[PDB]
RNA sequence: AGACGAGCUACCUAAGAACAGCUAAAAGAGCACACCCGUCUAUGUAGCAAAAUAGUGGGAAGAUUUAUAGGUAGAGGCGA
RNA sequence: ACUCGGCAAAUCUUACCCCGCCUGUUUACCAAAAACAUCACCUCUAGCAUCACCAGUAUUAGAGGCACCGCCGCUCCACGAGGGUUCAGCUGUCUCUUACUUUUAACCAGUGAAAUUGACCUGCCCGUGAAGAGGCGGGCAUAACACAG
RNA sequence: CUAGAGUCCAUAUCAACAAUAGGGCGACCUCGAUGGAUCAGGACAUCCCGAUGGUGCAGCCGCUAUUAAAGGUUCGUUUAACGAUUAAAGUCCUACGUGAUCUGAGUUCAGACCGGAGUAAUCCAGGUCGGUUUCUAUCUACUUAAAUUCCUCCCUGUACGAAAGGACAAGAGAAAUAAGGCCUACUUCACAAAGCGCCUUCCCCCGUAAAUGAUUCUCAACUUAGUAUACCCACCCCACCCAAGAACAGGGUUUAUAUAUAUAUAUAUAUAUAUAUAUAUAUAU
């Protein structure tokens, strides 16, 4: 197939509207009322996708790795995943799945010993723990807290969870999510890095949703996620829309796709003799179709950093 | 404190009336008149009107709409 | 590309998220919804005649909570003048307004209101002042007079 | 002021501890109705254009200073960030400058939901949805000639520079904006109006640089440099027409545990009752 994506002439695809901005000031204000930081990150990208200012600004307290959506993630490479952290500079890495509830009972009692071998401060004598959730939008913060109330405090969902990036809008107040210990979390917008290092990064973040698809064009996370469907050799896509075979033009992919779904829209383009307005096969429906099945799991695991990974 | 009010409206009782055409199927079904309602915009703001007109809208065989007679009265009635 | 917003107008398009099962109902006159009712499910009370319940009798009746179905707190169809986003098209929304028609409009003839009104022979600049001056101080301007903006 | 940076070096520029000047918490009036659109007036403490000193100014770029407010100072995404441009995308005052010119939010309201507090009713400088002020103008005030900038070319690949590089001044062409007009064509359209179309657009700026020269560019006597015109102007009218016009006016008209198969047995325990010497026994759950 292609050995490598094209990127002549792409630049990143920032999203820092003013809601996070705004966000991210209140967390430096914000930082008196806190014991612990966790930082939840999807699995898919576990290390290109992080965003470097939660170091350096917020800091000065421990901080915990929590990888979400693990179903959606390949972990074969899970061992060399962690060596990765700990060479980075983190050594408390979790994985976890927030719509099953899996593996997150197991993080109250390292959250807890993470806080213990700490200083709190002014907040020595609180006896309750404030723990502070961080991550990058559309990564299931939000899911998280409703995971630790369903767990630990056994009640009902108390944020709003969407399959939308900015859900949560803003801070919102502490709430209960255990009662052995007593400890509450607090709920926080997603925030991006106003400058992506890298357009490939970009990219990636577009697949796992995090960013809006409709700035970067449908088209090009279309023929994105078909490059590492077939550089993983999964070919998923085959027998899910009945392709004859894998193939590598993106085009003809979502040709297929439309005739299969009978999608069709008329455009207008434009000619010598002028403007002229036919049908063609909705390329755009297609395409949000295709990435829509991929981000359901339809098409099995996936792993982006699997090149970073090995070098 | 003592009288007067359910001819408007909330609800109920008695016995009445209305719902073209098309698709469908024995549908608190769909499109769509009569009819009921009042989402949005504009006009109006001592106005035609102490809540209206134009366009655009929801419903329109049903928990539908509506004429007549009767009942529930203020420390109360009635209230999807 | 206007704009808070494709509001309006043109055109007669697609997809997604949030919330509410759907359907229906309400603040007559600033709220039609995510609010309420709602089938379904759950809780409590009652062993019984002659105006309600009821001319009924535990598969019944009354008082409530939740809001169908399904799974072991969570998904799923359909639907919504509900709140956000998007594809294509569409257009004076805009770049950037222009032209024409009708009504108001102005003049002529008839009839003829309302708010308002301490008295007025009712100018500008700077300063002053109960601290924001047509009326005070120092300068300047200054025949009278109606109509349309 | 001259410690200290700037290789040396206070004063090309930066700047410590200090000092001297100037600029716009109180309850004094009113408790008898903020953002954007449009239009902008003004200050200079000048973002761009201009003139002139210094430079760690070779030339191009730059830094700093003096003078100058006549002219100009973009379009987009989200709710300041960056996207593309530009000679530049200035700081402010003007009751948000301006809501009897208009229009998003907030100060908040009648409905509701989430999180939190409260026994409750009901609340929250947490988040979210929805959500009505109107006006006929009386008075004051007002309601028709001088243009700027960018780019390209020539000078010139010249001066300067070892090269890399790369200008001034004068002149020419083209473009944009702004002001004032127009309909021959194009177009919206048709005896016409209009732009998307076409035509015209003209003065200086005084910061300093220097001669001579006394008690040396001179708040000494003195010399030099940069230290306006155009437009408008005469005075039958009934009626008709008009490129003139609101009227008027204007122009045209040639229970727990163990065992056996939920049951049974055993032990232990607790509850209750009685009897006997707090203790012991019996019965049952
Ligand atoms: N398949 C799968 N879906 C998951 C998993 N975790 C979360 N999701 C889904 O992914 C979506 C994003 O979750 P959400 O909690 O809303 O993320 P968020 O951090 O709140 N986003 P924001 O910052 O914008 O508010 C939700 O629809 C959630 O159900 C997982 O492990 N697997
Ligand atoms: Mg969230
Ligand atoms: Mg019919
Ligand atoms: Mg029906
Ligand atoms: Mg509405
Ligand atoms: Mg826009
Ligand atoms: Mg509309
Ligand atoms: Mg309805
Ligand atoms: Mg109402
Ligand atoms: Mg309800
Ligand atoms: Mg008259
Ligand atoms: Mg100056
Ligand atoms: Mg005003
Ligand atoms: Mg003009």
């Amino acid at each position: 197939w292609r050995e490598n994506f094209p990127l002549c002439g792409r630049d990143v695809a920032r999203w820092f509207p003013g809601h996070m901005a705004k966000g991210l000031k209140k967390m430096q204000s914000s930082l008196k009322l806190v014991d612990c930081i966790i930082e939840v990150h999807d699995a898919r990208i576990p290390l290109s996708g992080r965003n470097p200012l939660f170091q350096e600004t917020l800091g000065l307290k421990p901080h915990l790795l929590v990888l979400n959506k693990m179903d959606l993630a390949d972990l074969t490479e899970q061992q060399k995943i962690m060596q990765h952290l700990e060479g980075e500079g983190l050594k408390n890495v979790i994985f976890t799945n927030c719509v099953k509830d899996e593996n997150v009972k197991q993080i109250i009692p390292m959250v807890t010993e993470l806080i213990g071998r700490s200083h709190r401060y002014h907040r020595k004598e609180n006896l309750e723990y404030c723990i502070m959730v961080i991550g990058v939008p559309n990564v299931g913060k939000s899911s998280l807290i409703n995971s630790l109330r369903r767990q630990h405090l056994r009640k009902g969902k108390a944020t709003r969870v969407g399959g939308e990036p900015g859900i949560t809008r803003a801070v919102m107040s502490k709430i209960q999510v255990s009662e052995r210990p007593l400890m509450f979390l607090l709920d926080t917008p997603g925030v991006l890095a106003p400058r992506i290092e890298s357009v490939e990064t970009g990219l990636k973040l577009a697949l796992c949703g995090t960013v809006l698809d409709h700035l970067v064009g449908e088209e090009t996370m279309a023929d994105y996620l078909l490059y590492t469907l077939n550089k993983h050799q999964r070919f998923g896509y085959v027998q899910h829309y009945g392709l004859g075979s894998a193939c590598d033009n993106v085009e003809r992919v979502l040709k297929s796709v439309a005739v299969k779904l009978g999608k069709t829209q008329k455009v207008k383009v434009l000619t010598g003799t002028g403007n002229v307005n036919i049908i063609q096969p909705n390329y755009p429906a297609a395409a949000r179709d295709f990435l829509q099945t991929f981000r359901r799991g339809l098409l099995g695991s996936v792993m982006l950093d699997l090149d970073v990974l090995r070098g």
